[PDB]
């Protein structure tokens, strides 16, 4: 059980929605590749990022920064888990 990225979110909107990831930087303000690279899992999602998302959708900052957060704790005890099963492992 992954986390939720927030791209993923995006690009199941942006389906339902009928519209593609230029049509939807344009609404939010922002570049196409800035877009792409949030729905790629490539780019975190900032405050700016979350503000926009939060205006442009009505659903509010905080539903997507809570989305990253999650993401980045997932990824952080992952690489802490690796980092010291690698240092208790003998060769």
């Amino acid at each position: 059980v992954r986390p939720i990225h927030p791209g993923e979110v995006i690009a199941d909107i942006l389906d339902d929605l009928d519209i593609n990831t230029a049509n939807f930087a344009e609404i939010l303000g922002v570049s196409n590749q800035t877009i792409q690279e949030v729905i790629n899992g490539q780019r975190s999602i900032t405050v700016d990022i979350a503000i926009r998302l939060g205006k442009a959708l009505g659903n509010g900052p905080r539903l997507w920064l809570n989305l990253q957060q999650k993401v980045d704790l997932w990824y952080a005890l992952q690489s802490h888990k690796e980092e010291y099963e690698q240092v208790m492992t003998l060769v």
